């Protein structure tokens, strides 16, 4: 519970913002058939033009203001097209002699907007929200979106709107003011109303994980991260259990303890549990890789391209699991029992660190010959998977920033999923569709299994013959799940938004949608 | 065409073996239910032990020789185990005092063998054949196989048994092969299909394994003409003067630095009846990829292997043999490959050069080693003009496949899910594994060139297999198209030889669609 | 024995050593060929060659005491098999008593005189027939002509490759070992004094291989010195393990600086074998004992550095300990042998020694460290000063010193340096009788000027010469002033990369050198 320090100025906790400005926004959804009242703030129309490649703009909603209706006439919009991401600002006075602001965001000519397209639409909306001091934003949906896409629009709006300033001191944004009300006019408004407070819950779960990842490793360490998870479980009223070094020694978690041997922070295993009111028909263990910093060990990240400065994000899988724990603990699904697990530690260089070539013993008795200390994620997950299978669950899903090879296979957009069971993978892909967090199915090639045969240990940690590390790492994790249906999501390439210089919070919505639809 | 030479000792043709000793093997299939005759040659039992990992060997078939029957008793075969790939074989005299050999190959403890497991079993069998002088081999299947897999057994056995000694200056080849297997009467029909599939793979391997001084754009097209004349295929070889006038500037820019002129191969198989499906198979034909001015100099570039950059074209030519031999129904197949050589010279195309494809698109060259997609783009514009229903291209395009799927599974991309599913189905029946990878449209923006219509490569998205597929997709406008990247699976690094990957996949695609 | 420090309770506190291997249970019986062969139970293998004829026909030239087996092995049936080096075939037949027997052969090529490498190729084929078969006896018939050293080498290599180290397997395992070994050879009475010599030389190589293959979390300075104490106790050898407090009093600043960054205290191993009859020969054997070489702040980060193999940087120490077993068992006389090793671990830490640090050796020489990964010559320097103070006649050190050996002699031959005719020639002669190949390499004095330090007495590394193995010998030569000294660089030959296992190189070479003086 107590965070060790080198100097008295070292932080002793991760700062977390629970009551964000988003939570103060009053959201109201109105029916488009009754017309829109433009009154104050900024009113944005989501306009399309099917067939016409960036064709002209046409406002097709009844506006309850004569002055603003005259401005939005078709003959006045020669000059704006529906090109995806394009936006314009208009200034005028309404019927009550009051100054109002109206605009639009182009949504292209494809009637069905993709997940990446909708993100581009939302980003244009946020640019109009920044550098402006508005009190209400009003969005008029002149496009077709299902209930999932409408919720995805809200989550992305909330997530991109918020600015994380926990670590600013002499450089906070002085011109930063958030709107207090959000009005939405949409076709068949009553069916979308229920998605609003689900989107806000999905927003914070994603933002909570982003807060943990963006926190650097001197703030986010094994002790302070598990302390925050306890704090989260107490606010939600979940059962919680943090396993210390002495308990992990008795469980013979040799692979997990060997990774964190060289750290000044003791290993901390997070075990949160949400149980249902009523009978349970699904037991699920969610495992997240929790490496608060990955220096690589004695296989140090020194080669060009290793991005050693970004390795604070090697606990992104753990953050996604904890972010889901908030969503599950808040929405309270039932007929289900969920275990949120993470073997948290730090991979450091020290005189106490574990070495390349060392042979360690996992909690299931298997001996492993270490070939690369930078492949430490699969070592900690192995003991976490054995711990998860002892829980007697139906599905085991692990999520981890495991292999940089994911960048060269799927890139920065789609995550990769591996597994030993087909229906679980299909359930993961279905959750990917409804959560709009894209994931692609990749194979576990058994022909590569022979390259993990160690001359002395039961199994090798790495191959060093096969260059397909994402597949080889799944071969290794498969060796520690004997009978339970298990899936593995590699988020090493998609977790960090390199262009936006901030985390994505990837996995929170995907895991929760998987929990909510089973 | 005449092959240019620098010195008179440079070869002027690719030596090709059509008349392999495999074609002399008499193949016989018999039913296992009736017992085995083990009196001539070498008899190998394919045995497993379900449940008991590394369990003992137990033969359950009645043999006719009393001496061999005494050897096969359980007290003598429990001293051997069934570990996948393990093998033992002994020499003895039969009841008539004739020389025979009996042995086994372990098939593990999993009743269902994958293609990789069967490859390891065949490898053990072939090792015994390279040390054997007996003229007969009998293989007894005490395991469960369909003959998508048993045809795979024959195909792989034929391919690994054959040894390429064309460049060379303790074993004889068997004259008979006996097979004891359940339901042999059904199991006859794949024998001659395996022999056709074997040679198409072996013929393609011969072109790939042929070094670049032997296999050049001129000699490779000459071999394609010779193959089309023996098969009775329509053939057309396009020269530089004709390629310039089809305005195939991307393809011609790749080969400028070569001493060999560009040669475009176009073979055609037409049906005797009416045509109900038109298919175009496009193959990347880089007989040597030095990388150009982006020279393959970094560690790992494998410049010494780069004669294999025409493996996609070899797979198309290998499929042309199988299609031309089995002569399928109601189909019209076009076999295309834009063959050239990527060299360093005063005449080479440069990094930063802007070239014009045959469809009018301007391309900004970012790396000369990404030359495959440049030739494929002009070949794809040529293929769509043929008015086909499906366009399938196969290419050793991007080394990123070694970090994605590795050296076992190839990746397939496409713009049409029905064609992709048809390729995936062909992967199962041909037993050449392929995995479907996505065309991520979010990466399309990184191909936007500031000056040209499109960038050849991306500068930010470090995932070339998806980016290269996004580039090729812009050169197929209306036809359902798929792209198979075989850069990782083309060369067998452990065996120091090509695999001939793609030949059986393409043939099964045309023979079953 | 000291207590091994641990970070977590799951850290191992001792190296597992197998002393009673299945090889020790094999009853070995040798017969003379001029009396006929009796084809018994199990497997009977003939070693056949054909001088002059490359891949010539197989011809069995030994009397078999079985009419049926002699008919099988007639010339008109061996015919279809050839003698290519490494080829093997299996035969199944029934003998005169209506019993089924197993017979075969391994081809030994032409050449007639087989090299150590060629014999290993023959032995490997022999082990393949021993593997995956459940035989109780193997019989070997020598129809190839071999001397006593090559016959002993055949048994040593066969025992070593047949043995399988499963100390670190848990869930993994499989099948058994034969209980009897028969050998038929001409003039058999002369060859069989080598049988029990081969069994002794085998375990010394396997014991060294056990220590090398043991990883660094198992094999560290504390646990490695404890094993030497345990070995000395079983062999009744005098032993002394020097701790940091004693090494500080001996002013071993070069040796102490290397181990500063380790969690394991430095341990100097000093074993002694003394003869009963008056001692007319005094020998000190020094082995490099770096249980793990991270390289220090000059971290092994380049692609070729092979840091995951650096548990083998104590191969020199294991070779000396393997010699201690062989010498301690056969008990030669008129010799004192000192088995020395300055054991430590080269790690990265806040306590590690830095590139550029100037340290003082136990002989007063100051050294400027130019690269922390050149820690071998620093630990050896203090060990040689310690060795010379013992008043010995010969000092021989063995070390996995420089990776440059992979670019000079490769993976087959080790390099020997020295300051004296006969110690080098006696070592080179021992290489011939031990069949462990070593090549004599020069100490080029022209390179000595490149070790001139601007501030310290001598530089640890050169600033211009890329011949690291020769420069290291020049550095080590500076710490032996009056005694005959030789240096064996085994950095290229210690690990069998293809077989992913140690070779135990040096045990038989060092032991033969002690036994032939
Ligand atoms: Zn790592
Ligand atoms: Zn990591
Ligand atoms: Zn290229
Ligand atoms: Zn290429
Ligand atoms: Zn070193
Ligand atoms: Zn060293």
């Amino acid at each position: 519970s107590e965070v060790p320090q080198v100097v008295s100025l070292d932080p002793t906790s991760i700062p977390i913002e629970y009551n964000t400005p988003i939570h103060d926004i009053k959201v109201q959804v109105y029916d488009i058939k009754g017309g829109c009242n433009v009154e104050e703030g900024l009113t944005i129309f989501l306009v399309n033009n099917p067939g016409k490649e960036n064709g002209p703009v046409k406002i097709s909603s009844k506006v309850n203001d004569k002055q603003v209706s005259e401005f939005l006439k078709d003959e006045n919009m020669e000059k704006f097209n529906v090109k995806l991401g394009t936006s314009k600002h208009f200034y005028m006075f309404n019927d009550n002699k009051n100054s109002v602001a109206v605009g639009y965001v182009g949504c292209g000519s494809v009637a069905d907007l993709s997940e990446a397209d909708m993100k581009r639409v939302v980003l244009s909306l946020v640019t109009m929200l920044h550098d402006n001091k508005l009190s209400k934003l009003t969005v008029v949906f002149e496009i077709n979106v299902d209930k999932n896409l409408f919720r995805f629009f809200l989550e992305t709006l909330f997530y991109e709107y918020m600015t994380d300033e926990r670590f600013k001191s002499t450089d906070k944004n002085v011109n930063m003011e958030y709107i207090k009300h959000l009005g939405v006019y949409i076709n068949n408004a009553d069916t979308y109303k229920e998605e609003v407070e689900k989107a806000r819950v999905y927003y914070f779960g994603t933002y909570y994980a982003s807060q943990l990842i963006a926190a650097p490793s001197n703030y986010c360490n094994p002790v302070s991260l598990s302390n925050a998870a306890v704090e989260l479980a107490q606010k939600l009223n979940l059962e919680y259990k943090i396993l210390g070094v002495k308990e992990l020694e008795e469980l013979k978690m040799g692979a997990y303890l060997s990774v964190g041997k060289g750290s000044m922070y003791p290993n901390k295993f997070i075990h949160l549990t949400y149980k249902s009111k009523g009978d349970v028909k699904k037991k699920i263990a969610l495992v997240g890789k929790g490496i608060t910093f990955d220096s690589g060990g004695y296989n140090l990240k020194a080669a060009p391209g290793s991005m050693i400065d970004l390795m604070k994000f090697d606990m992104s899988g753990c953050a996604a699991v904890l972010g889901c724990a908030y969503c599950v603990g808040t929405l309270k699904p039932e007929n289900v029992e969920i275990h949120f697990l993470s073997a948290v530690c730090e991979n450091m260089v020290s005189k106490n660190s574990y070495r390349p070539g060392d042979i360690i013993t996992a909690s299931n008795g298997k001996t492993i010959e270490v070939g690369n200390t930078d492949s430490e994620g699969r070592l900690t997950l192995a003991d976490a998977l054995v711990y998860a299978e002892k829980l007697g669950v139906d599905y085991i899903v692990d999520i981890a920033t495991l292999t940089g090879a994911m960048l060269y296979s799927l890139g920065t957009s789609y995550a990769g999923v591996f597994g030993n069971n087909e229906e679980l993978i299909n359930k993961i892909l279905q959750s990917s569709k409804t959560s709009n967090e894209p994931v692609w199915w990749l194979p576990i090639i058994n022909e590569y299994r022979a390259t993990l045969n160690s001359k002395y240990a039961d199994i090798n940690q790495i191959s060093s013959s096969v260059k397909a590390s994402s597949i080889v790492a799944s071969l290794f994790l498969k060796e520690f799940v004997q009978n339970t249906a298990w899936a593995h999501i590699d988020i090493a390439g998609v977790s960090w938004n390199f262009k936006a210089r901030k985390p994505k919070g990837f996995g929170v919505r995907l895991l929760t949608e998987f929990v909510l639809n089973d």
